[PDB]
């Protein structure tokens, strides 16, 4: 038999050489039973009797990795009390390091009769449920140098595990769309060729194909609907789901870490794949409903702060413990370099309000494992006071959703005051400066997985989510986009070259900006999604990354060479805001004709032209060793006008500035040199074009 | 000036091989300078310029360990807002891994002019102040097996580092009263001889003798008045103060851990040694006052839920981080095994009420370093809603204040504490069963550092603290004690035996009571504080532990034999609660002195001071380390707190053996006894105990 009492910590199934020590949390269970599934669907149940601080535990020697296991909570069923415990269902371990199988959708996985939401389901769950697996924690990272690339050298590349590699004509068939293929040399090379220093992996926690999707012809692609917070996703693993998916991810990191490539993965802690009531009872519903999920004034129904069914209680210690244990386990055992938190406002909702003194923030700021890895937050959620951009604690880094909306409104041509675009270029002073932050707190991005891609952003006015199954009712409605004259694809040479160069504008404005640049995957080649902007369920050629074999490889070498500029020239990645008001003047703003803009020229309604001077000799920032940082002085000239404009170079005839970037050109100016301008001489600059000059 | 920007983590002086990095937090400091002290007192200031998330820092190559340093925080001095920043006072390092020197009490360590509280003082504090020192973290714990003694084997021995060894006629005079003398073989041999598994260490966090106390002829001895949250008290060091005292501690833990004795130390996190205003500016008054201390509804004045000057803000993320970074520093760097939190209800006061969902409770519960060590609490503060015995989370253990009073009462004679004393032997079923805890969650104790020692407990009716300088106003006013005929020293052998046998009565009940016991240092030799019940300032023979050279060595072998009787028989240290009756095995049954099971009427019969308890050694419904069953001889405990003799009956056919008797003056847990029939009547003296041991 061999049922030893074991230990209470750590939570989950841990392989201590000769056996495995199990420990799960439930304060609302009279009895808890542990099931040991075999390869034929037989359950060898064991009662974890030894409770300690509402966590029941036991050590069962002989149990080893590959053991399919799960729990069955004997507890009250009373939605009136908030409890939905059911022994009939096979509950997943929240602390499971690897989950096997898919959810086979049926009336059994749900925990309530399909006609009576307050009755109780007595159907066995195991033959249709996912199944948590014990994992051997061993891995020999030889020299896993965490390439601790600082914020002022970081190029974040948002990408998917599957879409990035799925259609790659260099990975053998098996590896396309897996973690293993993500480690391939032709992808790491591409990533190292493109200049990225951080890789953002769209949700990699094990997530569930939604029932509403499976019974609609679709699947869950993005993966922002998760149940296994410690489990690499089994469907992204070509090495098996019997606890061998973690072996890929670890090896996927080590291969990536060898090339000086960081891994910052996208975490979704705000909600769970169990949805609201009327959803499935899979992992945490049956264990402890009241202290895992945020229930409403009527405990039957669920408080939502994400619009997606449920939301976790951020003040119950066993929920905070699960997230800190989740983060760290991905830091120190998966060697993940950082996290992009999803809708991170919900994580700071202690009772109702968004608190920046909330216990979650208190925890993260102090723990020596998480507080040092790159902490990125999506600074909003769909509750009251949901817009919190510029209110997270000064440790954090935020998605500048105001950079997206301000830049997409500049190149679109709207009367977005230049003084609204000029602080987004300076790196969002108005949002972060008083908070005690630096420009690197702003993660700038012209496009991400949400909204249009880059090609869709310069080709479509309104969304095209008909094929999502919701009558075009999902995604952002107006995306500050402009089709460039005709919506959809078109053979018009004028519309084509305009779109191909509007894209150039977006990537050029992004790199010359201050803070952290971010690229959505595919925009290097011009990835299209056919007007679809919220492709959470488009798991097909719509969201795959097509790979190039001329125009798509004109924009490619353009973008790479634009990254070289930001890298090579530290003026574009400064550690602290310019001031330059009274004395060296580290920034200056002149009009096209060549005079310093005035308070009246600045925010006058219809003005769409700028010249920006960036003083490379006024970087009062020490390097790593107190080394004073130098760089050539640059002259960025923006023309958001519909017309051809005449820009004067405002220094003197004394000196010479060489043009190094010019959006207008069809061959690509960031990868191709050009003429050097006199210094008082007039330079005609095409409509919706950009230009940069360089001088030491 | 080789000054590199350095890192912002961790806070404090860390030695990176080539040099040392300093990082300090202040969110209301415009300019922070790093003063580096020399041996002729001259300073060498350098700006910690690099402000990152309100943590200013720098790294200085070549700066070796032993360097005396400190921060001077230029900022606002305005007590109407709560700011007492003073760039004249040499602020300590809240993360000082060793603090040298002592406070020379003068008008210069005080930050304000003595006659005017809210004015400004520009007196240099440098020489009159302690100094935070850089420490080299190396120490070779070759094979330092943390003796992770279980919870149901612990015997806590609360000791002070100085009194334990200042008067031991075996250490060299160098080592009397220091950390090294605490780990001499003659001491660890005694703790081994006594059977303890834990050494509760009265505060070693480096503290300051109060100005209040030093202009009186006295000196703070206990040390519950702390500034150094990372340093060992330099006045306990025989090896030096320039960072060398940290070695004393690390090597004093190495020795105790080799002989298998754990380290539990007394932490004081609720309050600081700067007290309220009118007091010094040493570490946190001048660093960032409003974010460190819990301020009033008038920022000039300090909230005080402790009565010791001030209280700490348990909601500012950077005070909880200072606690945690301290907590994890004594386990991960100095190999401590647990902490006793003092006034631990103040730690949970997040705003006003004692919140068991306070961030602090959610921080300890989660952290892998601190949730695993022994978490012992003193569950009360003097503030409103202070007494919270039985209300801490289930992860926590408490000093059972309702045990101490109710056993002090019983042997004192009060006609109430029988049904109450019963549960206190049961393990305080009232206070802990429903909370989800075990009998072990209650630290039982009759006497501690507070109140009377055990000899004073039976030799005084009221306090005698005139020597403390507050005219007998401090401490407990009634401590639930009895003088046994005469208060003070007598020679009547009738009283003296009653005292020496009363001392046997508590220790007997303490080692036979369910849960975790605690021994105050010196109650083996019958230590006497001369009636001083609150001796926090008596750093003299009053609290010095007197080592014995006839009666003193009789009670000694009494206690040691009782702590064994706990060890060798697990019933007195059970791991679950009793249930008494299989409604449809009987593991406990209470009998009358007459010899019949009691009745709910006869239980709460007011006039009753006699008892017979049965314990079933064969009905321990608990597993063992390897699923085994626990087996034991069954015991029969006979309490007579009556003023006279009462004939006690054994419940007929079998035999029983008498193992414990308080009455006979040779001491009879080390002295073998007769065999009692099983129906026979037995005479039990007034205020005495008896235990029977037929094997089951
Ligand atoms: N010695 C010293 N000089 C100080 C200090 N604070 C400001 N200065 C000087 O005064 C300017 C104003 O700084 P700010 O208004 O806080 O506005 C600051 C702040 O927004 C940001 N910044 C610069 N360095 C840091 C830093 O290390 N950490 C953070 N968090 N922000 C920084 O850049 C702004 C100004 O950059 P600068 O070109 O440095 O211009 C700074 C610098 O000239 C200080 O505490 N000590
Ligand atoms: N920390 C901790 N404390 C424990 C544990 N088990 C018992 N205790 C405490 O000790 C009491 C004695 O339990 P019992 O003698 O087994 O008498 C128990 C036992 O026979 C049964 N029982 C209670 N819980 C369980 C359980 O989870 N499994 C099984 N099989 N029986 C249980 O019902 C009785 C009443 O249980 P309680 O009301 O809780 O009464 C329990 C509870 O107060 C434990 O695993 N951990
Ligand atoms: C999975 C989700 O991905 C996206 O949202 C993420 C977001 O990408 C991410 O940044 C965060 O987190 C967000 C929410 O988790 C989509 O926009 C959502 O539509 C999608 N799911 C919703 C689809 C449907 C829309 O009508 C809605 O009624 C349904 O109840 C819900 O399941
Ligand atoms: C230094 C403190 O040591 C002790 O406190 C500890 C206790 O040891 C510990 O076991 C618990 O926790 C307690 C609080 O930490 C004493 O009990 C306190 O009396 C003492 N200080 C106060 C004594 C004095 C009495 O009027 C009062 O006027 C003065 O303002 C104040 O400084």
């Amino acid at each position: 038999m061999q049922v030893w009492p074991g230990q209470a910590y750590p939570l989950g199934a841990t392989y201590d050489g000769a056996g495995t020590n199990f420990a799960v949390f439930s304060e609302a269970a009279h009895r808890i039973e542990l099931c040991l599934l075999h390869d034929d669907g037989s359950e060898t149940a064991v009662e974890l009797r030894e409770t300690d601080a509402f966590v029941r535990h036991a050590y069962l020697p002989g149990v080893m990795p590959g053991q399919r296991y799960g729990f069955r909570v004997h507890g009250p069923y009373a939605p009136e009390r908030g409890l939905r415990c059911n022994a009939a269902k096979l509950l997943l371990d929240p602390y499971a390091r690897a989950v096997s199988g898919r959810v086979r959708w049926g009336e059994a996985v749900y925990g309530y009769p399909f006609g009576r939401p307050d009755a109780r389901n007595d159907l066995d769950s195991a033959p249709d449920t996912m199944t948590s697996v014990v994992v051997n924690p061993y891995f020999d990272w030889g020299d896993d140098r965490r390439p601790r690339t600082e914020y002022h050298h970081t190029v974040i590349y948002e990408a998917h595990v599957k879409g990035l590699t799925m259609l790659h004509p260099d990975l053998p068939e098996e590896l396309r769309g897996t973690y293993a293929g993500l480690a391939h040399p032709s992808v790491i090379g591409h990533l190292r060729e493109l200049g990225v220093t951080a890789l953002e992996l769209m949700p990699v926690h094990q997530f569930v194909n939604d029932h509403r999707l499976v019974d609609a012809g679709l699947s869950n692609y993005w993966g922002y609907n998760t149940i296994g917070f410690f489990a690499p996703h089994n469907a992204y693993a070509s090495w098996g789901d019997r606890g061998q998916q973690v072996l890929e991810f670890k090896s996927a990191v080590r291969a990536l870490h060898q090339a000086g490539i960081e891994v910052i993965l996208d975490v979704v802690y705000n909600h769970t794949a169990e949805g609201n009531h009327l959803g499935p009872t899979l992992s945490m519903r049956g264990l402890d409903n009241p202290s895992y999920y945020r229930l409403a004034d009527d405990p039957r129904y669920y408080m939502d702060t994400t619009g997606t069914g449920n939301s976790l209680l951020m003040r119950s210690p066993h929920v905070l413990q699960l997230i800190m244990d989740s983060l760290r386990y991905w830091v120190t055992e998966m060697h993940v370099d950082g996290f992009r938190f999803d809708l991170a406002a919900t994580l700071a909702r202690q009772f109702h309000e968004v608190d920046r003194l909330s216990s979650f923030f208190d925890l993260v700021q102090q723990d020596p494992v998480v507080s040092q890895v790159k902490l990125i937050a999506e600074p909003w959620d769909v509750g009251e006071g949901g817009y919190q951009v510029g209110n997270f604690p000064p440790l954090w880094t935020e998605w500048n959703g105001k950079y997206r909306d301000c830049v997409r409104d500049l190149w679109r041509g709207e009367p977005r005051t230049l003084a609204e675009f000029a602080s987004r270029l300076t790196g969002s002073s108005d949002l972060y400066q008083d908070d005690g932050r630096r420009p690197l707190a702003s993660v700038n991005f012209v496009t991400c997985h949400d909204g249009f891609t880059l090609r869709d952003l310069v080709s479509y006015n309104e969304k095209r989510n008909e094929a999502n199954g919701e009558g075009n009712r999902d995604g952002e409605n107006y995306n500050r986009s402009w089709n460039c004259g005709e919506e959809g694809e078109t053979e018009d040479v004028g519309i084509t070259e305009l779109r191909a160069r509007q894209m150039r504008n977006f990537l050029a404005t992004l790199m010359l900006s201050q803070g952290v640049p971010m690229l959505s995957h595919g925009d290097e080649f011009g990835r299209t999604q056919g007007g679809n902007n919220n492709a959470y369920c488009q798991d097909n050629e719509v969201s795959w990354v097509r790979w190039p074999k001329e125009a798509e490889a004109t924009l490619l070498r353009f973008t790479r060479s634009m990254v070289r500029l930001r890298r090579e020239h530290p003026v574009f990645r400064r550690r602290r805001f310019f001031h330059g008001r009274p004395v060296l003047t580290d920034i200056a703003w002149f009009t096209p004709e060549g005079e310093e803009m005035t308070s009246r020229d600045w925010q006058a309604a219809h003005a769409q032209a700028l010249t920006v001077f960036l003083n490379g000799n006024a970087i009062s920032e020490p390097g790593t060793q107190g080394e004073r940082i130098a760089d050539d002085s640059f002259l960025l000239m923006f023309n958001a006008s519909a017309k051809e404009l005449e820009f004067v170079v405002p220094d003197s005839h004394g000196r010479y500035w060489r043009m190094v970037v010019d959006t207008s050109d069809p061959e690509g100016m960031p990868p191709q040199q050009g003429p050097e301008l006199a210094g008082g001489e007039r330079v005609t600059l095409a409509p919706l074009s950009l230009t940069v000059l360089r001088r030491p």
